[PDB]
């Protein structure tokens, strides 16, 4: 329980849409869940109902585990993770917007 922030300070980029994301401050070896649990909130959803979708440059959707690292980068030039809503279909499919107006 609890975890003070010190050293190994980094952030996990989680792209919601095409030009949308959420900055998450996790460890350098923090699991995806550690981000999903954050993003989920940053998006106002259920991490358990969400999932980290790892896509490549070419353009291919990919899903991992909630225990899978987020900021590992083993061997992949560039990369951007995403988050999809768990539907009733094997598929995940991205989002649309789901949000209201802000500041004016």
């Amino acid at each position: 329980g609890s975890s003070g922030s010190s050293g190994e300070e980094i952030f996990c980029h989680v792209y919601i849409t095409e030009h949308s994301y959420v900055s998450v401050k996790a460890k350098v070896s923090s699991i995806a869940q550690e981000i999903l649990k954050v993003v989920a909130e940053k998006i106002q959803y259920a991490e358990e109902d969400l999932a980290l979708v790892a896509i490549t440059f070419s353009g291919e959707k990919h899903e991992l585990q909630p225990n899978d690292l987020v900021i590992s980068k083993s061997l992949e030039a560039s990369g951007r993770i995403y988050v999809y809503r768990k539907d009733l279909a094997d598929t995940l499919n991205p989002f649309a917007e789901n949000s209201g107006p802000s500041s004016g």
